[PDB]
């Protein structure tokens, strides 16, 4: 597998705060099409790596989803976390901005003067995000089927029919979400997808911010996010077991998966 990076994983290595690669980061000087961004990247990765763009929810900023930057980058990805043009941007706008962030990562990859010149395989991209940013990630996936993976958290959109999504999609849900309730939001969205590899992981007792920075379930959430991205973005079947497993955990109140391998 030409995309495989790093050593064979274990549950403990995936549950730790960081993976095997050193992470460097920089703030984007001139954001193109979004408000602000921070790029996280691995050093001495052993090859080009995929890129992931992460967008927050309504009223929120990078801080809400920042943990994923070093968490994912340390396992071999270039990650861009963004602030939107406005904190009041809706899901469609968030999707457009998420794609603009991936675009800028691609721009930086091809620009001789950037720190990440030649570090990215621009044909391998992923999308993540929280709440309206989760809805945005799903819209991105629906409109851009070449994306290799999606892993939104506590997603919301005004529509729940995401049957057009063919991208491998993992949905993190928060059991006690009162903003985007699981039964009216995450679950119907999940249930609408009939054409892809998909997964649904619901966090026991979780509020709407249960997958955000500083959360108490980073061991599990981070393991699953990294495993999903590794399996689908890198086609790395060393991660199939972790990507597909139904975790035996009291931290999980519901688990669903389909077409996973």
């Amino acid at each position: 597998n030409p995309y495989a990076r790093g050593p064979n994983p274990t549950a403990a290595s995936l549950e730790a705060s960081a993976g095997p690669f050193t992470v460097r980061s920089f703030t984007v000087s001139r954001p193109s099409g979004y408000g602000a961004g921070t790029v996280y990247y691995p050093t001495n990765a052993g090859g080009t790596v995929g890129a992931i763009a992460i967008v927050p929810g309504y009223t929120a900023r990078q801080s809400s989803i920042k943990w994923w930057g070093p968490r994912l980058a340390s396992h071999g990805f270039v990650v861009i976390t963004i602030d939107t043009n406005s904190t009041l941007d809706q899901p469609s706008s968030r999707s457009s901005q998420q794609m603009a962030a991936l675009r800028q990562v691609a721009s930086l990859n091809g620009t001789s003067s950037s720190p990440i010149y030649g570090k990215v395989d621009t044909a391998r991209m992923g999308v993540m995000g929280w709440a309206m940013g989760g809805g945005g990630s799903l819209i991105s996936a629906a409109n851009n089927p070449s994306l290799k993976a999606a892993a939104p958290q506590a997603p919301w959109d005004s529509s729940t029919n995401f049957s057009s999504v063919t991208v491998p999609t993992l949905i993190f849900a928060c059991e006690n979400d009162s903003i985007a309730p699981v039964n009216s939001s995450a679950l119907p969205i999940y249930d609408s997808m009939s054409r892809n590899a998909k997964q649904f992981l619901e966090i026991n007792g979780g509020s709407h911010s249960c997958a955000n920075s500083g959360n108490s379930n980073q061991a599990l959430i981070g393991k699953k996010g990294v495993a999903w991205m590794k399996r689908f973005m890198d086609n790395d079947t060393r991660y199939s077991t972790f990507a597909c497993e139904n975790p035996n955990s009291t931290r999980v109140s519901d688990f669903r998966t389909a077409n996973c391998s």
